[PDB]
């Protein structure tokens, strides 16, 4: 998979 | 959202 | 195109 940067607060590193 | 870096050459941080 | 950081291990940017 990939590190996606997404808002989860803060952007983060997300694996998808 | 997420973000997303394309070119349009210039990489562009995209915003999804 | 964009560049997605994936795995291929290694964390390898892929240019889709």
């Amino acid at each position: 998979a990939c590190v996606f940067f997404c808002e989860d607060a803060a952007i983060i590193g997300l694996a998808v």
